């Protein structure tokens, strides 16, 4: 915690929270949670059980967590950990995400990332220049 001298950041046009959907989108499945926290734990057994090749990231112990963190918050409206994330859509979080794997609500979801993507006549958005 930090009082005064507050209420002005840099100005840029690279927000944490951008670097962040562009990760969701190129993965599969990123579970942003810190080290403060138990069910940051479940997350990752719930995916280990599944054997479903997932990727965390520890903000707590990251030097640029407190950033990342609010970026997060904005795209799920919350700020709790774990946080899983399935096709750059918050699913839910650790307990939701293990309700859904129950109902079937998320490995629909987890054949799909990979899905879709060997070459095929198939229009893409992509940068050029010369």
């Amino acid at each position: 915690g930090s009082s005064g001298s507050s209420g002005s950041l840099e100005n840029l046009a690279t927000a944490p929270v951008n670097q962040i959907q562009e990760t969701i989108s190129d993965n599969c499945v990123v579970i942003f949670s810190k080290t403060s926290c138990s069910y940051c734990t479940m997350a990752k057994k719930l995916f280990h059980d599944m054997n479903v090749n997932y990727k965390v990231v520890e903000l707590d112990l990251l030097e640029y967590g407190n950033q990342f963190q609010d970026a997060l918050y904005k795209m799920t409206g919350e700020r709790t950990v774990p946080r899983i994330f399935v096709n750059g859509t918050f699913i839910g979080g650790a307990t939701d995400t293990h309700r859904l794997h129950k109902e079937g609500k998320l490995l629909p979801l987890v054949h799909q990332c990979y899905l879709k993507k060997s070459k095929r006549k198939e229009f893409q958005s992509g940068p050029s220049s010369g």
